[PDB]
């Protein structure tokens, strides 16, 4: 294997530890922040999984080990890392525990491994810089590069010793639960959004959206990995502002690269146009973030904490370019 694996230590510590009381109904919340309890996350994923599919849905040590070397394989990058991949895992969570009838046992499975392994491996850099000087992923991987890169590795991992939590499903689930990973994960490339978004729509409207149609499905599963993804802007102001520094550090960064082998970056990946960014989030929240979560809470009503948390971050954003922000650290 190509993939770092965890130390017998460390899974056997995951197996061991046992999550607080009191944290346990906080989890159930959109709004959670797993931020202050870092020692905690991969304790919080075997106990949403736990909650979500049962105590028996995975062999405990596979799925521990499957977790840590997970962990092991996400970069030290400032933000699609290990933090990143748990806290869409968690917002997955709570959206299955308030429409979990809607979905089989097989796709909750599915559903949060796909979110805790969606980024893997990711290296700091945009697929629009992959393709732009043509990286050997983006000759492998045409479009969504890097989402197919990350289903890759997350297969891989499936393949070290003792971490395939999935081989005892039969074998046409088995090929079953690959699928919905692998589109789920494909669904989070913001590039297909747009047209899945607008798809979405227009079966809701004309009233033909059907759940029980497969590739219905995979839309609305789509549009959930979407929302996923993007739920640093569901947060609380504070947390959603800290995570945002996070996710320009790393544009910056890919910016800092371009500039370096002669080719300049669009301003919201330019360190020196750091002041456009209370407008660029103003265009993003209105171009995705709004709309998406507009969708999602028109066709799962459950999942509306997630609009009026990311409204209420817009009107954060349109106060600071007022100029009516108070303290930020
Ligand atoms: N590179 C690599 N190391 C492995 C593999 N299987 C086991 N190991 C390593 O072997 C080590 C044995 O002791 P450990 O502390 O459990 O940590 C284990 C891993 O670091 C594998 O497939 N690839
Ligand atoms: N490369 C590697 N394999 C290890 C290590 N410890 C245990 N293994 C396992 O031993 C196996 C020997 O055959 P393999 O196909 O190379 O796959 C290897 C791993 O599954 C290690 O430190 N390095
Ligand atoms: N592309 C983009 N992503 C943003 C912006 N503000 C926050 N984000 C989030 O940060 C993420 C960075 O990686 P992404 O997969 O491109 O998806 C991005 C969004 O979820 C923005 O202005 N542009
Ligand atoms: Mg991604």
């Amino acid at each position: 294997s190509h993939m770092s694996i965890c130390t017998s230590e460390e899974w056997q510590g995951l197996m061991q530890f046992t999550l607080p009381v009191r944290l346990c109904k906080e989890i159930e919340l959109f709004h959670f922040d797993i931020g202050p309890f870092e020692n905690m996350w991969p304790g919080i994923f075997v106990y949403m999984v736990h909650r979500s599919c049962g105590t028996s849905c995975f062999e405990l040590e596979k799925l521990c080990r499957f977790i840590m070397s997970v962990k092991k394989n996400y970069r030290r990058v400032p933000y699609h890392n290990w933090k990143h991949a748990v806290t869409v895992a968690h917002c997955m969570y709570a959206i299955l525990q308030n429409n979990h009838t809607l979905f089989t046992d097989l796709e909750r499975k599915g559903l949060l491994i796909a979110c805790l392994c969606h980024d893997l491996d990711h290296r700091g850099f945009s697929n629009s810089y992959l393709q732009k000087f043509d990286h050997p992923l983006a000759a492998l991987y045409s479009t969504s590069t890097m989402e197919q890169h990350h289903f890759s590795q997350t297969v891989s991992i499936l393949q070290l010793e003792g971490h395939n939590i999935f081989s005892t499903l039969s074998s046409s689930e088995y090929e079953q639960v690959l699928e919905i990973i692998r589109k789920a994960i494909i669904a989070t490339d913001l590039a297909l959004y747009f047209g899945n978004r607008k798809q979405l729509e227009e079966m809701y409207q004309t009233g033909s959206l059907n759940l029980n149609n497969q590739s219905h499905r995979d839309r609305v599963i789509g549009l959930m990995m979407t929302a996923c993804a993007l739920c640093s802007v569901t947060k609380l102001w504070p947390v959603t502002k800290l995570t945002a520094n996070d996710i320009y550090a790393e544009f910056w960064a890919e910016g800092d690269e371009m500039k370096k082998l002669g080719i300049q970056p669009i301003p919201m990946m330019d360190r020196d146009k750091k002041d456009e960014v209370p407008q660029g989030q103003l265009g993003f929240y209105n171009a995705v973030a709004i709309p998406c979560y507009t969708t999602l809470t028109q066709i799962l009503p459950p999942t509306e904490p997630l609009l009026k948390a990311c409204r209420d971050n817009l009107s954060q954003w349109e106060k600071v370019i007022r100029g009516e922000e108070t303290a930020t650290w």
